[PDB]
């Protein structure tokens, strides 16, 4: 991979691997979400980040995900090359936004697209805070000045409010605990694992007869290595829509809430 | 990746990814085990293969044993070149070996070996392969032996005992998710390595590096099954492992790990 000519976005090509595909012999949405994380990490590395600045490291501040939104038109098959282009943009003092465009390396067509909202937070106290001016100036030079949105549409599904699932849930998957493969280099549960846990309560029949088109997922609380998650799903509907809820199997503390959209194969 | 000049082995280079490394910023043993599966898949695809003729008789190649020895784990961003090849183990089964190297220095940073047996996909009955099938794949194997672990009296061929109750350490209630399944909906052989290492104490992981792992495969775990992971120290640090069904206690896996101080 490498930064584009203007140095305001990053491109990388990925060959789809054998262990990365599902029952349809195409890449899973978790493989796609992993590739977005990977291309986003290399974009930060290419412009000197580790994605903390010198002021963020000084004040013990980190970037955390608040929302993830992914919309797939075609899942790359095993062996196919997929080119992902990523870039960042400031959302004022709310935080940053990172967008992605997935393309076919042979045809050049857009086969998917993603967007995510990141927030500023003290790494120790877990207290969210607004982006200060001194931090904002350190990264604004790596972002396009004119808006560049992957989801620009007047009424897009990436900005809608997600409601809280009411008990009893139509479907559920109970007793989900993360393993060392679910943790990252800093021992925190990878954001991709939550997508896998959300989709564990989707019935097998829906998976076997439908393809996942959209997934919007709001991140409320981080799950610890020693925590246990409960995954809840309810149908809210040609197409199939679902409401999702991840919560601690004990107290019932909410960690995630989301929505999925599926279409007939 | 591509087949070597003689077409009797396959080479492929992999760049280590951000989500593939552990706490020490080097690739995990499960990432390594995934890369071996990937390079082995592409070697079969490069010579047209899953296998041939045995498709009508309903026969599949299944793992009986996996043995991996790592000297250095590639860091995040480092390129690692893996060379794989197959060989006939008479009529007991087939064997696949791997050599992991540093793309910059060219030194061997790890090596693996595995024994594959052949069974009916439906009845799951282990059986030796016919001479008609033991000829269709020999043209893709070196005729003279080429072993990754040649040493007389080595770790890859030793008998693994069964762990006695009570186990020193355990991790219970381990269920596979859709990410743990492959294209055919079976739990991929790499997940068992992750489950085996779940009963290793966190202190051992934080203060040691995994040097060797020998794992014998006895029974496949279904999507709706629950696994119990058991571990006992048998001593560097050596361990005895046992995966079994949460209910009846049916053995699915048994193994041994060896760890060195960082
Ligand atoms: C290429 C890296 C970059 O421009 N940035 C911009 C500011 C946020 C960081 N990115 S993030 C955590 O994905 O929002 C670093
Ligand atoms: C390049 C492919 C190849 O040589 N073979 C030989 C027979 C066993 C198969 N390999 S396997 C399943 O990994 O044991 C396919």
């Amino acid at each position: 991979g490498s930064l584009t000519e203007d140095g305001l976005s990053y491109k990388e090509k990925f060959v789809v691997r054998s262990y990365e595909v599902g029952s349809n012999k195409t890449a899973t949405v978790e493989t796609i979400a992993n590739l977005l994380q990977e291309v986003g990490c290399n974009h930060a590395q290419s412009v000197g980040f580790s994605a903390t600045t010198t002021t963020m490291r000084k004040l013990h501040l980190i970037w955390v995900t608040a929302r993830m939104h992914i919309e797939i038109y075609k899942y790359p098959a095993w062996g196919d090359v997929v080119e992902i282009e990523t870039w960042c943009q400031s959302e004022g003092r709310i935080g940053t936004r990172r967008d992605w465009i997935l393309k076919d390396s042979v045809t050049g067509e857009v086969t998917g697209r993603a967007t995510s909202k990141w927030v500023m937070m003290n790494q120790d106290t877990r207290r969210l805070q607004k982006v200060s001016d001194d931090v904002r100036d350190e990264y604004l030079v790596f972002c396009p000045q004119e808006p560049r949105l992957a989801f620009p549409e007047e009424n897009n599904r990436s900005l809608k409010k997600i409601p809280k699932l009411e008990d009893p849930a139509q479907y559920s998957m109970i007793g989900l605990k993360p393993r060392r493969a679910d943790l990252d280099m800093n021992q925190h549960v990878n954001n991709v694992t939550y997508i896998g846990w959300v989709l564990e309560s989707i019935p097998q029949e829906i998976v076997d007869t439908h393809e996942l088109q959209v997934i919007t997922l709001d991140y409320r609380r981080e799950c610890q290595q020693d925590d246990v998650v409960d995954s809840l799903t309810t149908t809210t509907s040609n197409d199939s829509q679902f409401l999702h809820l991840l919560r601690l199997s004990g107290d019932g503390q909410e960690i995630n809430r989301g929505t999925t959209l599926w279409r007939k194969k």
